[PDB]
């Protein structure tokens, strides 16, 4: 019994959802290392890598789960979206042959191929999936989702030689066999579907804004009965100032906001580039690694321009910031590979309009006193310090923020790395949920047939017999939601911006002509939806 | 047991992300985006960035000169100070092998405020030697990581040479010239993963977490 | 149901160990002779041979059942392995057919095809299993196993008739026709499998070096209370001398060590080469047959030379000695089999540390009296007797011994002969556990198709179908074992070496390159990882 | 009953180690504080101090309850360790004039 699942289903408690692709496995070559060294001139870093016959599939993001209407939907009537559960189903299996011959290539059915499909429940085979690689289903069925192929990072010794950095791998270099593991032979006719569940723990990411300023939630009516410091008069006077109610900058708060790295984001115009935005490292020029994201601050901010209320508000992507790619829908010989150093025009970039709970900011003490008078003109040297401009304000006891939105590309989950002691590492910077057991990555190869054996003559063993498997992806995840509790208020409540193409036509669609006939263009909105639907009291 | 994979780098070397990291703005407003393909492991935007770094020089200053204390949070410019050595998890002493044709003795790296356990005199008569004071040790047991570590050992919160920031990119409000690019103490951020240090084999047990309020990862002394 | 079998599992009483590998059955000719005449000039003799259609499995091998890492474990934390049992099955069966055309080979399925596999129980047949010769899985999987043709060697009546000796087959000629024989006939979508039990009876292999030289065990504070008697002086004097404890060259000993051959390892540097090392034969120049590890003996041992604890040690092979040799794995056109008379480079040695219960050692009495004052100068003839040097130290009643170590690529059983009476026969000298009933042979070949038939008009009947099966074999391994008991002791004990390459890489890897980019070179360790890891008292 | 104690014992579960050492009491002092005053000068920092008559026993250290080789067998073999229990005992006290 194979049927076709499809079609979302809310309910008050839970959102189901569940699709089908037509998958292909190509043939992937043997296990096959890729050793690239990395140079110190450039910011190539030396990786050992693996490439495996094996391939996976890679269901994690919103946008495969949600269709934009049942995304829409999601938002209208709930809040609070948690994922409770992911079963994936490989069905109707058909293993194709490919013929190569001079008349041409003629595929037929195999009635004798296979597949070997196997999940890692153990988590014993290094975890590829939610590191936000593009490998996911294409948002238009009909389009083929041609299964990914499975690969790995591994390290040896990492050693500095000369202006180039190689790994010389005695140390630490791993080599997975998939092969060995117990797996499940199909073939034509079979049914494999495996179920798993998301924790229980893990928290629920609210879908809606924060009503109110973080530093501002008091009676504008009362003056505060606490007074702050000022500053020194009259010689050690130390004139207190009683903040009035209306005073939103000035009152003494009990929660202070979150982390944030005060980045530029448009206001250096130079035409210069950052090599990399935020990079932990400690090579003066020889190398290092970037952290993107590095807290949770919107990425993009809208920061609506004066100019008579300007159209076209100024977009701001602060330096780390990170932004969707737009894939290719169905898009024929416009792969464009010929653009290098991977530069995209036009991502989806995750505007936020500055709903935050609390506003764009930068500097951690700005003041314009003149000198501090501790450390005033300098320290114990030349060096001028405690400079009022600190980068990185930090996180402290008393604390408030809230992560990232979910936007309609957001991964779902990634897996929380295995380590002894982890911070809030259940939000992760550039998605969804962090999990500590994810959804396995579930292992797919044709099962190999060699070609003839040879009577022990050349050694050279022949090819595998081309071939290459199709079937459906029955893929079903369910959510648990909780409807909105709409503040009580008198105001209609003006509704999150429904999404704008740059092309100005409706956002999810298929598009009858862009300079062709021949094929529909999907449209895609100009920047990332947010999930972000309604205010809320915090 | 030791974490297998660099933190940064764990993906699938084949696939490009589907992330766009800005690297910079170009033409007045551009604002350039690059995909970083798999392989790329410093460049690929991470969910979880590594616990906090001292970022302190080990033996990279020669000079005979000696800190009078390797970290001290104290409030007399010149006038008192108490050290905090281990301020945070990290290689005390990190192996770094030289390159001279895979040197065989490799040059340890004793980072600021590392600590090594001394040896004691194991039945050891008339060797006392008080005569040494202020309790200079020679050959203590240094508990010299391999650089196996989850993140390989590392000095600059953001290390980069694009010019000013172009906010605050002269300076500030004053002569001083601020945020700059070199910052001390990478600090612990939401979402974050570090391993604390191993157990050395004359690690101590135990110990009591202070009677307080409210304390923060106390368990990991 | 057909799974996939791998992995292994460690338990403290059992190690349990799965392998699954593609297999294919070429189309083996029909029984064949292969009758090579004998000649006394070289060591040729003669063989009357016989080979077969069918194919048979032989999984002998430690290293395929323990893959390195399991390997690596089993000798960490264990000690004292031994045998429990064998499974193999058959499965996923499917046979292509090779159509050989003008327009090329195009194969494609047979639904009609079969295969006919059966295994002796009742070891009717020439056991052919456990003479260590090259057919096994590859260690990589992905490494297709194409299954050993079967053939045995049956003897007639051989007779020296010129310089060269030939059987004339005319006595002691068998013909197995293993058609005759009740199988299993097996296709497309058949599941055969042959569970197999070692006996109870099997020794404990130990996994651990003895800590103590045999003849220094005692007390070195005292002195002995027994005199040796040194020699004679003062024309019947008879001095005896008390040795002290601390002597240990001097102490009358309890235990003799084993049987030694003490032949010359790397002592004779002459370009010589022996014919054969060690071989019973009663031709003076006429013929002989090799004993090669006549005793258990390390076939080389390390021997650290001194020149300042030179880096790179001297390793002395023992003639007669035996080393496995370096199979190519996945190597295309490196076959060189224009190097004959199988000259191997750089096989694996099996090279021992020399922490053996007695160190290398040749001379039974060694001594420089002068005469021996019987037949001191000569016996009743010409002749010099009784030499001081005499080969082969002989087994007397006091004695003890350790066979040879559990390299992991030794030989896991073989069958003890049938004959009247055996002497420890249990420990090959080759190998790791004899045994009376073996894993049976099984059987395999391709279920014959003859091609159509001739209206009786040439009488030449059309050769077979061309086809070949391939087939997923899986074959699991019972170990049962022992978990160390670690000696008491003070001090940290310094482990086995851990494995060495020539190329310097870490083994059992898959390196990028090595003068190629087409195909990744798995590397093994330049000599035989020895199971033989932590000392413990003898 | 008075068994001298020793050896560890491993199993699956939990690593079980146990010393025996003779110990000594020396007479301490009664009570006496220590003060050393602080120089800013130096690093150094005053400190009150107290000395007793009383003496303790630490026994903190891996080293103490590991023997290098079951230390040694404590990794090969294992991962995770976490501390269950502690039991000190004094026994055959014997005091000399």
């Amino acid at each position: 019994k194979a049927q076709w699942i499809g079609g979302t289903s809310f309910s008050d408690s839970v959102v189901i959802t569940s699709h089908t692709r037509t998958s292909m496995l190509a043939d992937r070559g043997g296990y096959v290392p890729v050793y690239k060294q990395g140079s110190h001139v450039d910011s190539s870093q030396p990786v050992m890598g693996m490439k495996t016959p094996y391939s996976y599939i890679d269901v994690n993001a919103l946008s495969a789960h949600f269709t934009p209407r049942d995304f829409q939907q999601l938002l209208d009537e709930y809040d609070e979206i948690k994922p409770k559960s992911l079963t994936i189903a490989i069905s109707a299996i058909v293993i194709k042959d490919v013929a190569t011959n001079q008349t041409g290539t003629t595929v037929s059915d195999s009635a004798s191929g296979g597949i070997t499909v196997f999940a890692d429940d153990s988590y014993d085979y290094p975890y590829v999936l939610g590191h936000n690689q593009d490998t996911l289903p294409g948002h238009l069925p009909g389009e083929n989702y041609v299964l990914p192929q499975y690969g790995y990072i591994t390290r040896g010794r990492e050693i500095d030689q000369q202006n180039s950095i190689v790994a010389i791998s005695d140390h630490k270099t791993e080599l997975f066999f998939l092969e060995h593991h117990d797996a499940e032979c199909l073939g034509t006719g079979d049914h494999w579907s495996h179920h798993y569940e998301f924790p229980d723990d893990l928290p629920w990411r609210k879908l809606s804004t924060p009503n109110q300023t973080l530093y501002a939630r008091h009676n504008p009516i009362p003056s505060s009965r606490l007074a702050i410091m000022t500053g020194v008069d009259n010689d050690g006077t130390a004139i207190w100032k009683r903040p009035e109610g209306m005073d939103v900058g000035r009152l003494p708060l009990n929660y202070v906001p979150g982390p944030a790295l005060m980045m530029p984001t448009d206001t250096q115009i130079r035409n210069t580039t950052f090599r990399d935005p935020v990079a932990i490292g400690n090579p003066a020029t020889s190398d290092r690694y970037s952290v993107a994201p590095l807290v949770h601050q919107p990425w993009s901010v809208r920061t609506e321009e004066w100019l008579a209320n300007k159209t076209d508000y100024a977009v701001h992507n602060y330096l780390g910031g990170v932004a969707y790619t737009r894939r290719k829908h169905e898009e024929s010989y416009d792969k464009h590979e010929e653009d290098r150093d991977g530069r995209v025009t036009n991502p989806s970039r995750v505007v936020q309009i500055d709903g935050d709970l609390a506003a764009p900011h930068v500097g951690h003490t700005f003041f314009v006193p003149g000198h501090t008078r501790v450390t005033s003109g300098g320290t114990d040297t030349v060096y001028s310090p405690k400079l009022y401009q600190e980068p990185v304000f930090p996180l402290f006891p008393g604390a408030v923020w809230n992560p990232n939105p979910l936007s309609y590309d957001c991964q779902i989950w990634t897996k929380i790395p295995n380590t002894e002691c982890h911070f809030f590492a259940q939000y992760p910077l550039l998605g969804g949920w962090g999990v500590l057991t994810p959804p396995p990555m579930i292992f797919v190869k044709l099962r190999s047939q060699p070609g003839p054996p040879s009577p022990g003559a050349h050694t050279v063993p022949q090819s595998n017999l081309n071939q290459y498997a199709i079937f459906h992806l029955h893929y079903s995840m369910q959510f648990l939601v909780k409807r909105r509790k709409r503040s009580r208020r008198h105001n209609p409540e003006k509704p999150a911006p429904f999404p704008t193409t740059d092309s100005g036509r409706m956002p999810f669609t298929l598009a009858n002509s862009l300079k062709d006939p021949n094929t529909p263009v999907y449209e895609v909105p100009s920047d990332q939806w947010i999930a972000r639907n309604y205010s809320h009291l915090l």
